[PDB]
């Protein structure tokens, strides 16, 4: 009977990075270099996972 | 009789990255360089996994 | 009986990169590199997995 | 003038099993299952890497 | 000048296993079930990374 | 100058196992389940890495 419910939902993860060199050079604005692996269950709202979302105005 | 329900999921994954140089330059703007292995169920709204989601103006 | 549903679901996934030199070089605007293996399931709204969404004006 | 040698390698390797039932059922001799991903750089011999070598006798 | 000499090498391994069963019965003799990024640089020998090697007689 | 020298060697591993039931049943014999990311720089002998090696006889 029981119900098995899964959402927003990330397992059985295996990264292996090899790197000389990551450089970010920002000058202003908005950066999101690197996300692995995540999860959000957002509910009434607005959700953003790995998102730049400048609002960059005068 | 048990329901099995899976929504944005995201399992069994193995990622190898073999970089010398990786580099971003940003001048103003916006910037999503890397998402692996991301997951989001939301619920009433607007929703951005890996958006660059640049509101520029004056 | 059981009912088994699946909706945005990613997985069994194996990736392998080999690179000297990824460079992003932006100047304004928005830029989304690399998206890989993310999943999103969005209930009334707007939803946007790997968009680069710029709303630039004047 | 460097020399840049490599010999017996394995790299960059990104496996993803999804077994529900794996079953090995021996009754005597020899049984090499499952290999991946080695390596054996022998010298002066008899090498080897995945090999069953049975010497059933009387 | 500096001369890069590799043998016999593994690197950069991502294993993802899912197994709900993996059985092995043995009666006798030799089993080798599982072997993943293992390295061997043997000098003057028998080497045997993964072998099942049965010297079965009477 | 320099001579970067690297022999039998297994570094940047990552191994994610998901397993419900793992059984071995032996009954004389020799068994050898699980070899993961192991290394020997053996000299003048004879190296098994993972070997069942049985020497069974009467």
């Amino acid at each position: 009977v029981g119900s098995k419910t899964k959402e927003g939902v990330v397992h059985g993860v295996a990264t292996v990075a090899e790197k000389t060199k990551e450089q970010v050079t920002n000058v202003g604005g908005a950066v999101v270099t690197g996300v692995t692996a995540v999860a959000q269950k957002t509910v009434e709202g607005a959700g953003s996972i790995a998102a730049a979302t400048g609002f960059v105005k005068k």
